């Protein structure tokens, strides 16, 4: 399955950061046979889009919880074009 | 530069219909010099994530409402990872 999850409140993000953050949640999706395609920020908002394709968006979050930030929002995106 | 936009109150929408949706705004984001890379949708909740390229959110704003379709939301993300 794949889902979109947002991470909102986000604190001067760079692209360093946002970087950083994507590193340690793709350190760890293994674990979760989960896989983190992208991620895009909009630092102004300060907000961290994320696109994975995993087994449940209860997995994704466990992964992201591990990785020290658990996302605001998530939605499966069964639909794509 | 780039952006991502959500449209809301999507429920229930088929792959075809999202299709549709997207045909809409390729069709005319030309003239703008837009481009939709990515759609997602999620019939469940409804909500559907827009990923375009283009000079600004108000141009891909024209082009989804010339489209028939203003989004609800839109940021832009110059940081991607
Ligand atoms: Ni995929
Ligand atoms: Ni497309
Ligand atoms: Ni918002
Ligand atoms: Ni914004």
């Amino acid at each position: 399955a794949h889902f979109m999850d947002v991470h909102r409140g986000m604190h001067g993000i760079t692209s360093d950061q946002l970087h950083q953050a994507h590193q340690a949640d793709l350190a760890v999706e293994k674990d979760e046979n989960v896989h983190f395609e992208q991620a895009w920020a909009d630092p102004a908002s300060g907000t961290i889009y994320c696109l994975s394709e995993g087994p449940s968006a209860e997995a994704v979050q466990r992964v992201h919880e591990r990785a020290g930030h658990k996302a605001d929002e998530i939605h499966e995106v069964p639909l794509s074009a």
